[PDB]
């Protein structure tokens, strides 16, 4: 099944998942000079005060912090979005080297990594029904750069030990995702897709302009994770990122 290697990577996904070549695929290059400041766009509202994390899983491509999403607690609304969207999970995409890893790029610039907080549209009942809808998901993309430690990431950094290999999960309660946000909520927005298979075209993307900084030691630990399961030849979880895809007529809008 799919991966990020020479024989199962992004260039191979289209065969099992035809939509890999579809009309609204992610990620894309954000051409900052072509993106249009949109005044019809209400301010963003990120409300993570009640967010209830349950666990962190190595899924064989990334690790997911998962959230209790059967009540309205950690919610995204405002900006490009109509109604409310509930936080289901967060995860990252990173490189082997500081010079790559982000999925979205900004005037062709690849950041060291990118965080996705994944939210689903409440009017659709649950995650599984939302991903059948064109406005089913909202993902908040946040860029990572290597510099100072991000304090609010360190609790994730240290549990990674427990979930080195594919399949492993660990209890991960009381994590506050607010720690992971930059100061400014300025963003770009476009209609797009999951960046992994099934690659469903159900996402409103909201990519924040201001990266967070993480430390070199922080990113390094990310890179100690494994693509293989326990007992297998060791493939190191690096370069788990899809490259930029064709914009295709679509317009990216700036919130600023
Ligand atoms: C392990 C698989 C299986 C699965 C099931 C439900 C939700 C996410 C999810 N997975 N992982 C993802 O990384 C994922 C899910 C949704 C999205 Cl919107 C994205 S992403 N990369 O467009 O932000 C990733
Ligand atoms: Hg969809
Ligand atoms: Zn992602």
């Amino acid at each position: 099944h799919w991966g990020y290697g020479k024989h199962n990577g992004p260039e191979h996904w289209h065969k099992d998942f035809p939509i890999a070549k579809g009309e609204r695929q992610s990620p894309v290059d954000i051409d900052t000079h072509t993106a249009k400041y949109d005044p019809s766009l209400k301010p963003l509202s990120v409300s993570y005060d009640q967010a209830t994390s349950l666990r962190i899983l190595n899924n064989g491509h990334a690790f997911n912090v998962e959230f209790d999403d059967s009540q309205d607690k950690a919610v995204l609304k405002g900006g490009p979005l109509d109604g409310t969207y509930r936080l289901i999970q967060f995860h990252f995409h990173w490189g082997s080297l500081d010079g790559q890893g982000s999925e979205h790029t900004v005037d062709k610039k690849k950041y060291a990594a990118e965080l996705h907080l994944v939210h689903w549209n409440t009017k659709y009942g649950d995650f599984g029904k939302a991903v059948q809808q064109p406005d089913g998901l909202a993902v908040l993309g946040i860029f990572l750069k290597v510099g100072s430690a991000k304090p609010g990431l360190q609790k994730v950094v240290d549990v990674l030990d427990s979930i080195k290999t594919k399949g492993k999960s660990a209890d991960f309660t009381n994590f506050d995702p607010r720690g992971l946000l930059p100061e400014s909520l300025d963003y770009w927005t476009y209609p797009g897709s999951l960046t992994t298979p099934p690659l469903l075209e159900c996402v409103t993307w909201i990519v924040l302009k201001e990266p967070i900084s993480v430390s070199s030691e922080q990113v390094l630990k990310f890179r100690k994770l494994n693509f293989n399961g326990e007992g297998e030849p060791e493939e190191l979880m690096v370069d788990n990122w899809r490259p930029a895809q064709p914009l295709k007529n679509r317009q990216i809008k700036a919130s600023f």
